[PDB]
């Protein structure tokens, strides 16, 4: 799915701009490292509670992932 | 932080948008390819919606998914 791949690319860009590895974003969001990578690649169907964990880790409002 | 508490805020927002469009829960479930029980659960903060279902709901409402946040 194209939109799961566009959402994962936005997540990747926000993470990368802040200089965090996948491993660090996974720790900060309380997520498994491989699950964060699978979301970045559109290979997971992330829950809302985890979108909010990831937005809190990036210090951004969740709307900005959309 | 207890981010499941924020599901309640998102559910209220969805019910605001669904009512701003004049749809019943059953209509918005049909239009999003979902079911009335699950839509109602999400409006109440009692189900943890997925991204693909957030996009389905936004498509059915004819909004950008960002207006849900």
């Amino acid at each position: 799915y194209a939109d799961l791949v566009k959402f994962g690319q936005r997540l990747r860009e926000l993470r990368t701009a802040k200089g965090l590895s996948q491993e660090t974003l996974a720790f900060l969001s309380g997520l498994d490292r491989s699950y964060v990578g699978g979301v970045e690649r559109g290979q997971r169907n992330v829950s809302l509670v985890n979108i909010l964990k990831l937005a809190t880790a990036l210090d951004i409002e969740p709307r900005e992932l959309f």
